């Protein structure tokens, strides 16, 4: 899957943008996009999603986490190399000319002779080109230092020494695009600039962000094991509402939980593995950490508890996956109930997520009634946000034949409850899938174009919501259609 | 404090907080018991703990100890050097004895250090003399009573001032039946130059300690008579008061 990003996806996302800047500029609107937004973001569970796969340990993910962010590190690289070779302007800022200075004597080494281009010390009479290098060369030592970290067990090349995080690596590129928009070449900035910026907002330093997923009653053994241990009974014979006020003591609390002494299990420990891992690695390399099939709210903190308990500097998001028709169905409750845990809703801070899944929803039950099963789920749940004021985002777990909730992506989209998308959407391309749409250049340009075109209209022009009358056909027949089944 | 101690020391459930703030003093103290963690357990003593006063004192170090990880929790001692924890010495002592999780932990052998310095600080030198006299001599009676081998470590000072004097004199001027197997005692740095400065002064300082213990054990010196204790009591108060 990584094939395509580095292939296709990595110089396309550019273009893409360039034609919607093109595009909104034949609208009037005489303003490209700003590089900042990202109009769209790819994630993966290559790596990240464990459940019900044992192979995918928690080293795995350190392993081929760490080798994306060499590979983002070395794509950069080639990028800055030369993009150094065409900003080789003189006329900067007054702020850049400091900046370029300060470089000037801090350098004061030139024997890089290793160097294909740009060997020798760079004088301060072509200021980007001198903090364009310096960018050039702490990218190195992060492409190096994950190398080490890959290769042995570290490396010898610091963490100061290397980039840590995205801001780090934009407020120098931020500058030159300043500098430039500022002594005029404003174009000149527009160009490979402007390009440049946008990736590292689209693709940071990793790559793509890196889900988790592993079914909850995993969670429960852990958290279960922990209190066997330091005897106060057995998390699992623990009562939904016991659970709740256990686990909110303890994310209310101060004291470590996690005993030293604690019996592991291959799989008992397996789960804190990944956690652990997750404190390693830099806070951006990931996206949320979904929970299979679970249901109760005590399911979602149960892991929120786990995340900081095991150190985790910036715990990701929880987000549920609803796929069994019986969870579809009882959704929009289990989802409420969480919106009504005080700390929860705190520390949510508004945005919420959850995914709904396509494969298994038809399985048990007609393809005809899941699929309006889906269709009433993600309406109410939007609205069971929209009552406590969050923005719910909708993950959806669609296939690639229409059995499993594929299709056409306008169409796919155009067949979703209206209202409940408004400008933030996940989905995911399984494996067969992302060749046909990424596997050549105008394919890609095409499933990009796609996406976009019709998250934006599903908003601003959004489907009709359902006749009385067709709901209740719809809810009779749904009923037919299973029994069939 | 004894309570809660006992308890978290009986727990399973860790304790001390990542997030817990930190003075500059917070630190210097959390972090050398860290430093125990490391280095080997063959290159360690006890743990003193200065003024200690009541029973929780020791039982705080025996916590924290573990609650920053240790191989072989090095022994704590007490180290009774104000009058007031002086007389009460053999209380905390026989209170610690009576905690069967430290009995156990224990393994029968127990040591206590008793200060001069100080000791004779606050109140006269003939009454802290005294007091110390009665201090061992009780503490001594409290082991003996639930079978545990205590041996003293003696903060002998250079001067008389901080309880200095012959070797042999001093060790005479012991309680009859308190030394016996063992006993520490402290070199103050001058008196290092003077103890170990030459050859003939070593092995003679060698030669004092173990012949004056060897006699204490087989040859104690003679317990004061009623009458004398008495007197000395009185004198006793009556030399703090003018002090």
């Amino acid at each position: 899957g990584m094939s395509y990003i580095h292939e296709t996806v990595w110089k396309g996302v550019p273009k893409f943008l360039r034609r919607v800047d093109t595009a909104l500029k034949n609208i009037g609107i005489n303003e490209r996009l700003p590089y900042n937004v990202s109009l769209i973001r790819f994630s993966s569970w290559m790596g990240g999603d464990r459940d019900g796969n044992p192979r995918v340990t928690p080293e795995v993910t350190r392993d081929v986490c760490l080798l994306a962010r060499m590979m983002a590190a070395n794509l950069y690289i080639d990028q800055i190399e030369e993009l150094m070779f065409e900003l080789s302007m003189w006329r900067c800022n007054d702020e850049l000319r400091v900046r370029a200075e300060e470089l000037h004597s801090s350098s004061g080494s030139k024997v890089t002779k290793y160097y294909i281009e740009f060997w020798k010390q760079i004088p301060p009479n072509e200021p980007y080109r001198v903090i364009l290098g310096h960018v050039r060369d702490k990218l190195y030592n992060t492409r190096e230092r994950a190398r080490h970290l890959l290769a042995s067990g570290v490396s010898e090349i610091s963490a100061e020494s290397s980039f840590t995080s995205i801001e780090e690596f934009l407020e120098p590129l931020e500058l030159c695009y300043k500098s430039l928009c500022d002594c005029g070449d404003k174009a000149i900035a527009d160009g490979s600039l402007l390009d440049l910026l946008r990736q590292v907002f689209t693709f940071g330093l990793s790559l793509v962000k890196l889900d988790i997923r592993q079914e909850s009653e995993r969670h429960t053994d852990v958290i279960d094991a922990i209190t066997t241990h330091l005897g106060i009974g057995s998390y699992r014979e623990w009562p939904e509402d016991k659970r709740q006020e256990w686990l909110l003591s303890e994310l209310r609390g101060k004291r470590p939980l996690l005993p030293p002494d604690l019996p592991q299990t291959d799989e008992i420990a397996d789960v804190i593995g990944a956690f652990h891992v997750l404190a390693e690695l830099p806070p951006d390399s990931f996206g949320p950490y979904i929970i299979s099939m679970a249901t109760a709210p005590s399911d979602v903190l149960a892991v929120e508890l786990l995340q900081r308990e095991c150190g985790v500097r910036q715990p990701l998001p929880v987000v549920p996956l609803f796929e069994r028709l019986a969870d579809l169905q009882s959704a929009p409750a289990s989802v409420e109930r969480l919106f009504s845990v005080d700390w929860y809703m705190d520390r949510i801070k508004g945005k919420q997520q959850v995914m709904v899944g396509y494969s298994d929803s038809g399985k048990d039950a007609g393809r005809l009634s899941a699929a309006w099963q889906l269709y009433r789920a993600q309406e109410e749940m939007a609205q069971v946000a929209k009552r406590y004021g969050v923005k719910l985002t909708l993950f959806h777990g669609r296939g690639g034949t229409v059995g499993r909730g594929g299709g056409p992506t306008h169409l796919a989209i155009l067949s979703q409850p209206p209202d409940t998308i408004n400008g933030s959407i996940r989905v995911t391309v399984q494996g067969e899938v992302i060749e046909f749409c990424f596997g050549e250049e105008h394919l890609c340009f095409q499933t990009l174009q796609r996406f976009t075109a019709a998250t934006l209209e599903h908003g601003m022009h959004p489907p009709v919501s359902p006749k009385p009358e067709w709901r209740k056909l719809m809810d009779e027949m749904a009923v037919v259609a299973t029994e069939e089944y």
